[PDB]
């Protein structure tokens, strides 16, 4: 089949990691399976190589280097994850990732198959780019703490326990922009970063169609927090964070994916 890679290929493929996930953000970017040891299922294939090259470079174009156009690379580096795994997947029906642990910080697993249409960018941010953002906005938090008055704005309607049982029709009008938001004030801030940042803007806007008069108060209220903690600081301005990550996800077909060099 014209899919295996040679030798060469994958060196050339660890030449191009070394070069543009290790050395600027030191974040080690793993495809080859026999150095991935992980649960499986029985979705587990074969990861496929040349579309391992095209994430790679979709990954960066779309988060680190959006990163780096408004935060700088200090920026880009204080909430990276230390780990990326490619693994693939017979679909994407038994979920796109998992979470874990690796060298102290964050480890991003990312399950990936020819089922995936890499220029469809709302796909692209369901299965992946969205719970990305909420993940390095979670390392933001936690080394720079967000301002307390936001766990007050909707005190007393967070369900830490439960929160999957409501639907966004029900969470929008409390403030909350998606079920998960209404767990936790810190799972809260997450999702209002990620959301925003990923969300296009009729997205956006219906959420706050169905958050009403009540929540729509409530979701701008949050959001302007989140802008000046962004802001105050990290020196970024989501706004146009937000901009710039959908003018580079509108580009990925102007990428040169069907090479690696």
């Amino acid at each position: 089949s014209i899919f295996d890679a040679s030798e060469k290929e994958k060196s050339e493929f660890d030449r191009w990691l070394l070069e543009n996930y290790v050395n600027p953000y030191n974040i080690d970017f793993k495809y080859r399976m026999e150095h991935i040891e992980s649960d499986y299922t029985h979705n587990l294939v074969p990861t496929d190589f040349w579309l391992s090259v095209k994430l790679a470079k979709i990954v960066k174009h779309c988060w680190l280097e959006a990163y780096d156009e408004v935060g700088g690379l200090d920026f880009t580096r204080a909430c990276a994850p230390k780990v990326i795994h490619l693994i693939g997947s017979a679909s994407w029906d038994k979920g796109t990732y998992t979470l874990g642990t690796a060298e102290g910080g964050l480890k991003v697993t990312l399950y990936m198959g020819n089922w995936l249409d890499l220029t469809n960018v709302d796909r692209m941010n369901e299965y992946y780019f969205k719970v990305m953002h909420h993940e390095f906005a979670h390392i933001l938090h936690q080394k720079k703490n967000y301002p307390v008055d936001y766990d007050k704005i909707s005190a007393g309607n967070y369900t830490p326990t439960g929160w999957q049982n409501r639907k966004l029709a029900e969470v929008a009008p409390l403030g909350f922009v998606t079920p998960y938001a209404g767990s936790k004030p810190s799972e809260d801030i997450a999702e209002v970063t990620a959301c925003f940042l990923t969300y296009p803007e009729a997205q956006w806007e219906n959420v706050m169609t169905l958050a009403g008069e009540k929540g729509k108060p409530i979701i701008d209220q949050k959001l302007a927090m989140v802008k000046k903690y962004m802001k105050d600081s990290w020196q970024v301005d989501l706004d146009l964070l937000r901009k710039v990550i959908a003018r580079r996800t509108n580009e990925i077909s102007e990428l040169d994916l069907d090479h690696i060099y």
